């Protein structure tokens, strides 16, 4: 799965994405591509060169796709699919959009099918959020760097008691326990449809890490957002069941989502 860093062109720079700087560009001049630099002294560049291999073999259309990567040099490359509208959690930010709330389902919608998807292969994201989430020049939002925090090397991010840990988008038994299930990605998908429905609001947005896993250990939750309805609140709600086993899997968060879609739309 090796591409031949000769056949990219450097055309725009993006920002600094999450661990490292990236890049817009075509490959073999015809096909857009994102090209991210992996920050050196960042990653466990051998177990995530290891794992960089197994992922090139999990394809979904709401997945962002990985092209390949350049490791025969360094910093080391990871060539993916160019999503023209940036992280989901800026798109939702930006006021001008002047989203419709059937907008705003199908982008749920979209990140629930890539979440079944990753749930079938037994596949956990492990950090599934708002800034992860990608967004393609026709709107469609796909999924990304699922798996990848188990390769960061600073323990501010990898611990609950770390600084940038997602304290945010934990479950009860993840900030007690360190219990880590695909009922934990269920409960960051609901937080997701959360920041969704605020328009990227921070979720918890007046309170600290630390004061928001107190109120979780209380029973007390996110309250719903105006642009949510009760069916779609609903929804969100059954994510985060104080018992992990009580929680929905993603097929059936699915056909729930796709049930307010043909009732409300
Ligand atoms: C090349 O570009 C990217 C690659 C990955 C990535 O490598 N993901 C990944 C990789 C692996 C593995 F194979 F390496 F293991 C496994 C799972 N996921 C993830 C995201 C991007 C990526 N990051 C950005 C912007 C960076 C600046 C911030 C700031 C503002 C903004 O919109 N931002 C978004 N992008 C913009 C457009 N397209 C992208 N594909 C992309
Ligand atoms: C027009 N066409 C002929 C050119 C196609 C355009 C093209 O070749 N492109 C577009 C830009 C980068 C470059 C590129 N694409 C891929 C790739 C694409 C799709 C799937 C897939 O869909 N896999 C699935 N597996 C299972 C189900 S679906 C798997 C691999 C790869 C690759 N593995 N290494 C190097 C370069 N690569």
């Amino acid at each position: 799965w090796e591409i031949d860093p000769k056949d990219l062109t450097f055309l725009k720079e993006l920002g600094t994405g999450q661990f490292g700087v990236v890049k817009y560009g075509k490959w073999r001049g015809q096909y857009d591509v994102a090209i991210k630099m992996i920050k050196e002294g960042s990653m466990s560049e051998d177990e995530f060169i290891e794992e960089a291999k197994v992922m090139m073999n999990l394809s979904h259309e709401k997945l962002v796709q990985l092209y390949g990567v350049c490791t025969k040099q360094r910093p080391i490359f990871i060539i993916t699919e160019y999503m023209a509208n940036g992280c989901l959690l800026n798109y939702l930010r930006e006021m001008r959009h002047r989203f419709q709330t059937q907008q705003l389902l199908e982008m749920c919608k979209d990140v629930c099918e890539a979440m079944e998807y990753l749930e079938s292969k037994q596949f956990l994201h492990r950090d599934l959020a708002a800034r992860n989430c990608l967004v393609n020049d026709q709107g469609v939002v796909k999924v990304s760097d699922f798996g990848l925090s188990r390769y960061v090397l600073d323990d501010e991010y990898t611990s609950s008691v770390g600084s940038k840990f997602p304290v945010r988008w934990s479950p009860p038994e993840v900030l007690m326990y360190s219990k880590f299930s695909s009922k934990s990605d269920i409960w960051a998908f609901g937080v997701l449809m959360w920041e969704i429905y605020s328009l990227g609001k921070m979720p918890y947005e007046r309170f600290t890490n630390s004061e928001t896993a107190e109120h979780i250990a209380q029973g007390l939750r996110l309250y719903r957002p105006h642009l949510a309805s009760e069916k779609v609140y609903t929804i969100m709600y059954s994510c985060w069941h104080e018992k992990a086993d009580e929680r929905p899997t993603f097929k059936i968060l699915l056909s729930n989502i796709l049930d307010v879609m043909d009732e409300e739309s």
